[PDB]
Order: structure tokens, then C-alpha cells, then sequence
């Protein structure tokens, strides 16, 4: 019979996708539970191992500018409003899994590309040749899993247990951004000849992945002023790379050459046209509530655009 609740701010705001769940850290727990009790139910998780594997999940991000825990639970309060604006079109086991996979998907995250792993000739290169960090944040998810007393799935059978692990598993392959430009063309063609059917398995894995990379990119959806102050500490990490990269004697890319800082407001109006705006266009098309993403981004470009225009 207990609820976790929130103060009457965050109680109102939480309900909404712009929320930024805040600078107070120890909340952040009873935040996602928040989420889980009301997104999934009181009786889907046995509150004691909920509360042992969400503490496991904090202990295995690191202390990186941007790929740290506080990113991992800003993604998960994404999907909890995705799942909330959506009820009816969910499955029971898609409910438990997509915040659990939310939760775990940058898990031991170092602050580097797949790129520079395969470049460094680092040994998760060798063990996962394509989407390199991603299969390694599957494997700490299911490690964490097995840790005793951490089984949070205990009460499922064999075969929804496997259906779980393979929904979390789809859903954190889907945050490789390599693998999104394809997912969101086969999305495109599929609505527009009217061929997109959600009783098809293949069709929601692929709806599925544009909702994580929806939940992932959800730093552009959010007031101004995070979204500008998430954009630095996503570059504090892109030029660590870059400085990584000249080591190795490799100019990097731009976008992560410290040196080039002046041209990041270009950079971000490419990113916006390219990825975030046709990402949220499409779920919008996909699920009509998730409209207010699509219009928030859209005012973070606008903001860009004054940026460039020196107007701030
Ligand atoms: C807001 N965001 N969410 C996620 C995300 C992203 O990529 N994730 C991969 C891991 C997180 C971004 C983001 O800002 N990405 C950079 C966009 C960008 N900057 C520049 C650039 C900058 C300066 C000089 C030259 C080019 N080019 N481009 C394309
Ligand atoms: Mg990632
Ligand atoms: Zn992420």
C-alpha cells in the first residue's frame, strides 16, 4: 500500500515532456519509481529488488560530462510520457521493459563513439564489431539482472522473461544513431503507402526503436536553457574525444576539434534538420500525442537560428 509521491510541482510537471527531472540527485531514484508505479503498476516490480537493481544501475554509469546517470533517467521520464500520452497501445511486458531499457541503455558508458573504440583498437571492438557500446550496455544490463536479489522479472515465465529481454535488447541496439537514419526511411515509406501495421512484430521493433531514439535525442525537446546547457556538456565530451583522437595522431571530425567551437550553432541547425526534426515528425505521424516534442524541437531550432543571427 505505498505510493511514492512528489511535491505538487514535480507531480504536475513530471506528466509533461519538457520536464527536467532537476540538480537533486538523490531524487532521481524515487523519480523513476514514480514512473514505473504509475507508467506499469505498483504490483509489476517487487519494490525491494526494484529499488537493489536501480542502485546497481546508478553504480555501473560513470562520472562522464553527459553519458552518466542523470542521462540515463532523462531518457527513461521520456518514455514514461510517451507510454502515459499513448495508454491503450502497449503491451504489458512493452511497459516493464522500455523504462527498465531506458534506465540501462548507456550502462559503463566511457564518453567515447564507437568510432574511437574501433580506432583505439579497444578490446569491446573486437568483441562487438557493429554497435559497439550498445551490445556492451545490453551485456551490463543482463549482468545486473543476474546479480542476486536483482531479478526485478522473477514473476514472468520463461517465455515473456525471453520477450522481455529481447524488447530491452532491441531497444538499446536502436540507440546506435548509425542505425537510425535507415529505421526512420522504412518508417517514412511504410505510414505513407499505408502499409505500417502495429499487430506486425517487426513493424513495432521498428516503432520501438524511433521511440528510444526519440527518449535518447530528448535534451532538444526540453525549455531553452537546458537544452543549451546539455548541448555543452555533450561537447565537453565530443572534445575529449577529439583530443583522444589527435593522440592517436588523427585530425578529428569538427564537431569534436575543441578548435572549432565557433561553428557549433551551424553544427546544431544540421542536427536539427538532419536527425531531431525527422525523428520527431515521424513519431508524431506514428503516435499523434507525442505532437508537443516535434513542436518543442522545433522551437529549439528557432532558438539556433537567433544564435546565428547574433539576436543571443
Ligand atoms: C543535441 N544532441 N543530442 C545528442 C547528440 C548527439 O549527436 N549524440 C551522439 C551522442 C549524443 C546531439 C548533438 O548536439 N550532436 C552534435 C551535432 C553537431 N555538432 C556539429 C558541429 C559542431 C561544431 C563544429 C562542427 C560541427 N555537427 N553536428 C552534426
Ligand atoms: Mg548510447
Ligand atoms: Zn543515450
Amino acid at each position: 500500500l505505498m505510493q511514492f509521491t512528489l511535491p505538487v510541482r514535480l507531480c504536475k510537471e513530471i506528466e509533461l515532456f519538457h520536464f527536467d527531472i532537476g540538480p537533486f540527485e538523490n531524487m532521481w531514484p524515487g523519480i523513476f519509481v514514480y514512473m514505473v508505479h504509475r507508467s506499469c503498476g505498483t504490483s509489476c516490480f517487487e519494490l525491494e529488488k526494484l529499488c537493489r537493481f536501480i542502485m546497481s544501475v546508478k553504480k555501473n554509469y560513470r562520472r562522464v560530462p553527459y553519458h552518466n546517470w542523470k542521462h540515463a533517467v532523462t531518457v527513461a521520464h521520456c518514455m514514461y510520457a510517451i507510454l502515459q500520452n499513448n495508454h491503450t497501445l502497449f503491451t504489458d511486458l512493452e511497459r516493464k521493459g522500455l523504462l527498465i531499457a531506458c534506465l540501462c541503455h548507456d550502462l559503463d558508458h566511457r564518453g567515447f563513439s564507437n568510432s574511437y573504440l574501433q580506432k583505439f583498437d579497444h578490446p569491446l571492438a573486437a568483441l562487438y564489431s557493429t554497435s559497439t557500446m550498445e551490445q556492451h550496455h545490453f551485456s551490463q544490463t543482463v549482468s545486473i539482472l543476474q546479480l542476486e536479489g536483482h531479478n526485478i522479472f522473477s514473476t514472468l515465465s520463461s517465455s515473456e522473461y525471453e520477450q522481455v529481454l529481447e524488447i530491452i535488447r532491441k531497444a538499446i541496439i536502436a540507440t546506435d544513431l548509425a542505425l537510425y537514419f535507415g529505421n526512420r526511411k522504412q518508417l517514412e515509406e511504410m505510414y505513407q503507402t499505408g502499409s505500417l501495421n502495429l499487430n506486425n512484430q517487426s513493424h513495432r521493433d521498428r516503432v520501438i526503436g524511433l521511440m528510444m531514439t526519440a527518449c535518447d535525442l530528448c535534451s532538444v525537446t526540453k525549455l531553452w536553457p537546458v537544452t543549451k546547457l546539455t548541448a555543452n556538456d555533450i561537447y565537453a565530451e565530443f572534445w575529449a574525444e577529439g583530443d583522444e583522437m589527435k593522440k592517436l595522431g588523427i585530425q578529428p571530425i569538427p564537431m569534436m576539434d575543441r578548435d572549432k567551437k565557433d561553428e557549433v550553432p551551424q553544427g546544431q541547425l544540421g542536427f536539427y534538420n538532419a536527425v531531431a526534426i525527422p525523428c520527431y515528425t515521424t513519431l508524431t505521424q506514428i503516435l499523434p500525442p507525442t505532437e508537443p516534442l516535434l513542436k518543442a524541437c522545433r522551437d529549439n531550432l528557432s532558438q539556433w537560428e537567433k544564435v546565428i543571427r547574433g539576436e543571443e
